[PDB]
């Protein structure tokens, strides 16, 4: 209940990844799993600590959950608030666009006032551009089930490591 994890899924792969991120944070006990697809804009308010994760779709957009949601992010305030975020793509198909549902909303999000933690380096991927890079770091945790299936259990669990700190956990 410390930790509120809110995602959004088309075909399932984002929900599977939040479900290991919940596990290697300990379970139930320590974060809530919330499909952004039954909830409102204020549970968000709920939590000082945000995971938000999001598929890319139809190049270079939100996942549809997510865009349903977006203009009523405005009602938030997450000042003071501490929000990592994670995000399924194919960077050999949309090389172009690789991530950036996950960038769209940390711009978003971070302008609302809350602090960006998570940043993950970009060099163990190969695409061209991605609203989820800032300053050669991505925003969040990169996962890529359709290229790189092989990597998703070790980045999750780094990742998680490197956020428990952050969080203070
Ligand atoms: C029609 C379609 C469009 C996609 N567009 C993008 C895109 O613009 N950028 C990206 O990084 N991945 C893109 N992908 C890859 C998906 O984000 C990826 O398959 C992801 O695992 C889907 O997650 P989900 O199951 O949680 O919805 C696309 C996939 C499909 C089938």
């Amino acid at each position: 209940a410390k930790i509120g994890l809110f995602y959004g899924t088309q075909t399932g792969v984002t929900q599977t990844i939040a479900e290991s991120i919940q596990q290697e944070f300990g379970g139930e006990s320590i974060v809530d799993l919330n499909d952004i697809a039954n909830a409102d804009a204020s549970d968000l308010n709920a939590y000082d600590y945000l995971i938000i994760g999001c598929p890319t779709w139809n190049v270079g957009e939100l996942q549809s959950d997510w865009e349903g949601i977006y203009d009523d992010l405005d009602s938030v305030n997450f000042q003071g608030k501490k929000v990592a975020y994670f995000g399924a793509g194919d960077q050999v198909g949309y090389s172009d666009n690789f991530q950036d549902a996950m960038g769209i909303l940390e711009e978003k999000i971070s302008s609302l006032g809350s602090q960006t933690v998570g940043y993950w380096p970009i060099e163990g991927y190969d695409f061209n551009e991605s609203k989820a890079v800032r300053n050669n770091q991505f925003v969040g945790l990169a996962i890529d089930e359709d290229n790189q299936p092989d990597l998703t259990k070790n980045r999750i669990k780094t990742w998680v490591s490197q956020l428990k700190s952050e969080f203070g956990l």
